DNA sequence: GGAAATATTATATTCC
DNA sequence: GGAATATAATATTTCC
């Protein structure tokens, strides 16, 4: 249904989603390269990343 | 000095940035898979796209 | 310097 | 269902 961010207004489709979104705010980045260290905010990010890293 | 678009005001990086931009407004898609017809306002989007076919 | 490519990122869309 | 994936759009790096 309504999944609700209550601090930017936006709706979003799973709990996930809205979860994904939440780190926005928070900044949480829980996803870190192997090879270079860096943090991304989700784990698809991260795997196009792993793409520099031919 | 800048080049900011006439409609949302936006500022970007050189001439080719700005037009790019733009297409967000026109729905400007020059950019065709042969595969698919599907198309994108840049080179670099439906390139990625390519690779979603294999 | 600036076009171009590449990396980036937030979030719909996919899929039985 | 909800993680994987594809998208849209911009930001950074590359390249001549
Ligand atoms: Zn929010
Ligand atoms: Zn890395
Ligand atoms: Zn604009
Ligand atoms: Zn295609």
């Amino acid at each position: 249904k309504q999944h609700g961010c209550t601090r930017c207004g936006k709706n979003f489709s799973s709990a996930s989603a809205l979860q994904i979104h939440e780190r926005t705010h928070t900044g949480e980045k829980p996803f870190v390269c192997n090879i270079c260290g860096r943090a991304f905010t989700t784990k698809g990010n991260l795997k196009v990343h792993y793409m520099t890293h031919g």
